[PDB]
């Protein structure tokens, strides 16, 4: 019964409720560069514009619990990030890009404490994570992870580490861009909360951040500020460098 | 609070990582009679489209002020997504076929009104925009102003949906042709087995679609769920195509 333990949630016990994973959001956003060189093979591609609406729907799906014990879980997630075109009328306000990330995975609602910290959770499992087209803006790869988060006082992070897993075709040098770990940190500082996620190839100087800043508004929505800057903010950007700003609303934060 | 009430269940306060859901939450594998190929010829590759598809639906609630026209009122908000992925076209990089978006923002009463058996437990007047997220000639919109009456009597639940098209839709100009002005919902409670059907009818024109299932729980959170959808609209680019679709597969949660 922690906040922002995303396995802890999983376990506890009404059919009509859902649980997150990821954060859930909408927001209104502006990039820098739009990568119209990768996305050449649509009609409207020459009229896109640089002003976004960008969301993400992120679930949890406990589908058995106790399946190793009284603190473990077998589990689903599936996360979901778009950004459309929404003031493009003159090309129909097409979305230009998907990315869709189901996950399969073991999880363990932890408290092993070490140096002030609390490890909350350590989740194994297999992603997938593709942006739903066809040739050639097609992107895809697929990770087996390990999730590990930990706790101390107003601190959360979270070390997510992979392997790629199986064929790269489209896109073969993602790693160079992507790493092979993500760290987010979040701060809480009172009801607010400043978050950051990133990656960084140190073998490469590749890499990109997303720093975070919400708070509740009410008791049902959270306004949300975002910065993004760096490469592989969605699949067909992997390669790509931009800073996008957006500002909107969130359901949850990371904690 | 009531088994199926939208409204009851978004007025229960709860501990915030809990989402509550307003439509089900299913993923199936999927056959269909056919393909339209012929809407989606702009894609690259349309010709090479496969009858097999994954389906599935997400749905989501959001409250946004309880109280805001007495104790058992709500503004909210919610979100349905639908999508048909070529999963199995690894040919053509397995590509999504089509997604229909359906944000909505209404006004939602939970009610006690019995009358004749059944009682009526969800008033939802709100508006609705649907949309495939695509540019032309594939571009699929239209937009409704709704209101949405729920009732139940013992094992039964029946949702009737209503409305009235608003604005321009100039992507698909006879969508009415084909859709109607309303939509039918029927739930059945057959011990923890859940029946369900959903359809609407077009009386002027004889156009219309039905999509029937069958879902039981293996679990407190996951339930086995199949599906035949029958007739036109069953996505925004085939609204004036005609298809029977059998699917396979989970759900989170059933209209009760
Ligand atoms: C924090 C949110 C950013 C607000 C910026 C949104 C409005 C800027 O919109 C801009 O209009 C231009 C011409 O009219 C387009 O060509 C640009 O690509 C577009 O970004
Ligand atoms: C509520 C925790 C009771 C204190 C015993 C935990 C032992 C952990 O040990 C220490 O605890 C301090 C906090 O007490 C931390 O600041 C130290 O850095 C940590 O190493
Ligand atoms: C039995 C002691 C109860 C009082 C605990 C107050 C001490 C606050 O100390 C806190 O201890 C936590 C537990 O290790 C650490 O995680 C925090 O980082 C530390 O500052
Ligand atoms: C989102 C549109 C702006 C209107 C603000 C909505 C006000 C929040 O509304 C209400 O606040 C009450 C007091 O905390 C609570 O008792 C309710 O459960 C909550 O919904
Ligand atoms: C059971 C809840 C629905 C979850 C939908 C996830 C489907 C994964 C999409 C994969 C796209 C490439
Ligand atoms: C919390 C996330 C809600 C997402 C709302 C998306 C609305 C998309 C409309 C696109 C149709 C063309
Ligand atoms: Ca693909
Ligand atoms: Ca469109």
């Amino acid at each position: 019964a922690v906040r922002g333990s995303i396995i802890a949630n999983m376990l506890q016990e009404n059919p009509f409720t859902l649980y997150p994973y990821d954060t859930n959001y909408l927001i209104y956003t502006n990039t820098s560069d739009l990568n119209k060189e990768a996305i050449s093979t649509y009609n409207w591609s020459e009229n896109a514009r640089k002003d976004e609406v960008k969301f993400q729907l992120s679930l949890a799906f406990p589908l058995w619990r106790g399946i190793l014990g009284p603190n473990s879980v077998l589990g689903a997630s599936y996360t979901q990030k778009s950004w459309w075109q929404l003031s493009n009328s003159k090309e129909s306000s097409p979305f230009r890009e998907t990315n869709y990330e189901p996950q399969l995975f073991l999880g363990f609602a932890t408290d092993y404490r070490f140096a002030g910290w609390t490890l909350r959770d350590v989740e194994m499992g297999y992603n997938h994570d593709s942006n739903g087209r066809s040739d050639p803006t097609s992107r895809s790869w697929n990770r087996l992870y390990t999730r590990l988060m930990a706790e101390n006082g107003n601190w959360l992070v979270e070390v997510k580490p992979w392997y790629v897993i199986g064929s790269t075709d489209d896109n073969p040098d993602i790693t160079k861009y992507m790493g092979y770990y993500q760290l987010k940190i979040g701060y809480h500082l009172g009801e607010a909360v400043l978050s950051a996620k990133g990656q960084y190839n140190w073998n490469t100087g590749y890499g990109g951040a997303e720093v975070g800043l919400s708070y509740p508004v009410t008791k049902h929505v959270r306004l949300y500020t975002q910065v993004y800057s760096g490469y592989g903010e969605s699949l067909i950007d992997y390669n790509f460098n931009q800073t996008r700003v957006g500002v909107g609303v969130m359901l949850n934060d990371i904690f």
